[PDB]
């Protein structure tokens, strides 16, 4: 069951966030300062769905406002997107993380498939409330939450998918979550932030 008995039933997007503030799905809600629920509005045409919020974004309430964000933003800026369009959210809404001993900042833990299952409620109801026509999956954990723990990002990127047990069949289209984008070589990098852009302009263009 999950999340599924605090999710009320509505489609407003500020009592979402509200009564995922109150929500116990999963144990993420007892060590994360807050719930990080979607930025944005219900005429978004585009929904990004990342992994989950960082250590910057558990304590100011929005997805994607530090260094894997600014590169998101550039990407976006790129591919000739505005936010105005934009619902972004993630597959888990509360940080899972651990504090590495002599280390800056805390250190996110990957979602395990049973959180991604407890909290993809709070996704449908986004998806039903936002009805987007298309759905970016930045990375592994938002992809395998709507197309299954087997599907590989890096066999399917760019790639307009639809799979019939999402809601509203919204077009997915899988990319590289962009924090790899933050790690590499530079060419990697550079070769990985314009193959974001293609797979941005894919989605924009659905
Ligand atoms: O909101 C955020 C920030 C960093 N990484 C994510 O997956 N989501
Ligand atoms: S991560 Fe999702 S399911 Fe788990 S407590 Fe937070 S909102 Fe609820």
């Amino acid at each position: 069951a999950g999340a599924q008995d605090f999710v009320p039933h509505t489609a407003d997007l500020a009592e979402l966030a509200a009564a995922a503030g109150e929500c116990r799905g999963c144990g993420l809600y007892r060590d994360a300062t807050q719930a990080v629920f979607g930025a944005g509005g219900r005429s978004a045409r585009i929904m990004m769905i990342g992994e989950q919020p960082g250590d910057k974004e558990d304590l100011a309430g929005l997805p994607f406002v530090g260094p894997a964000g600014r590169l998101l933003d550039r990407a976006l800026e790129a591919a000739d997107i505005d936010r105005d369009a934009l619902y972004v959210t993630n597959a888990v809404k509360h940080f899972k993380f651990t504090r590495a001993a002599g280390g800056k900042r805390r250190i996110g833990k990957t979602p395990s498939r049973t959180e991604v299952v407890a909290c993809r409620p709070w996704l449908i109801a986004e998806m039903t409330s936002v009805e987007p026509d298309v759905v970016v999956l930045l990375g592994a954990t938002a992809a395998k939450a709507l197309l299954g723990n087997d599907f590989r990002v890096t066999q399917h990127r760019g790639e307009v998918l639809h799979v019939d047990d999402v809601p509203g069949d919204p077009a997915l289209v899988a990319t590289v979550h962009p924090s790899s984008l933050l790690r590499g070589p530079k060419e990697e990098r550079e070769s990985a932030f314009a193959g974001l852009v293609d797979d941005l302009r894919v989605a924009a263009d659905v």
